[PDB]
């Protein structure tokens, strides 16, 4: 759960220098992991996409079965066309244009949603006709006849589409968990950014949430600082800015996407 909406709002921000790219080469190093490289003015870029139940995510990093193969059919030659992401959901569509066998022109989009073991990886036209899965629901329904559906969903707001004072209506300050309850009504928030906004004021009152809430919204609005975290609890964290939770130890990186390489090393 610490790959946020809001992560990924930042890891798509970087990966825009690969509009225009061309996907050169993709492999499958396990089941739970597509490896896409695109190659843009003639240098490779490893885009890593893992549906793991625990570890799912989307990075660049440093170091043929049938999944693979339906994807270099439709993709390899493309080019990325745009990769964004759906709304603050934890959902990244990446748009490729390409040709079939007798060369005519193809549409088509890969669509990668991180939800624990939840996670999948979904390839559709574009009219969202689901052409492969990574993972097959048939009890919505993920087989490749079928119209692609968004995630379930509570009907959650758009941290972005709100300000502070208009959070308030959703708020029962009587409750209340004030971390639990910004979990429950907005779109891919996290413990880890509830907490931290909660945390942004002595208290948590009408005249105080607005404005931990705003300072928070826009600080998410600037270039990020990814960082690694305790030794009282072993645990390890990551995050694209530094958290007052997060003290004791911290080291930093140049991108999110060394952030991630270390930290599933282990």
């Amino acid at each position: 759960m610490a790959y946020d909406g809001l992560f990924t709002k930042k890891m798509v921000e970087s990966l825009q220098f690969l509009t225009t790219g061309r996907v050169h080469k993709i492999n499958q190093p396990d089941n739970d992991t597509i490896l896409m490289v695109v190659r843009q003015n003639r240098q490779n870029h490893q885009l890593l996409l893992s549906i793991h139940p625990n570890f799912s995510r989307l990075q660049l990093t440093t170091k043929p079965p049938m999944f693979a193969r339906v994807f270099r059919k439709h993709l390899e030659g493309g080019i990325i066309e745009s990769i964004k992401q759906i709304g603050n959901d934890r959902r990244i569509e990446i748009d490729i244009k390409s040709k079939d066998e007798i060369g005519d022109t193809i549409y088509r989009t890969v669509i990668l949603e991180i939800m624990g073991k939840h996670s999948n990886l979904i390839l559709v036209d574009e009219n969202r006709k689901i052409i492969e899965g990574f993972k097959h629901l048939t009890p919505r329904t993920v087989m490749p006849g079928f119209n692609y559906e968004a995630p379930p969903t509570q009907h959650k707001i758009n941290p972005y589409d709100i300000t502070g004072a208009e959070v308030l209506k959703y708020i029962d300050f009587n409750a209340g968990n004030i971390a639990k309850q910004l979990l429950n009504q907005f779109e891919g928030f996290s413990p880890l950014i509830t907490n931290e906004i909660v945390s942004r004021r002595q208290f948590m009152t009408s005249s105080t949430l607005p404005e931990a809430f705003d300072e928070v919204m826009a600080e998410t609005k600037l270039p990020p600082t990814p960082i690694f975290h305790n030794h009282e609890t072993g645990k390890e964290d990551f995050y694209f800015i530094k958290l007052n939770q997060f003290n004791d130890d911290t080291v930093t990186y140049d991108s999110l996407n060394d952030l991630l390489d270390r930290f599933y090393d282990a």
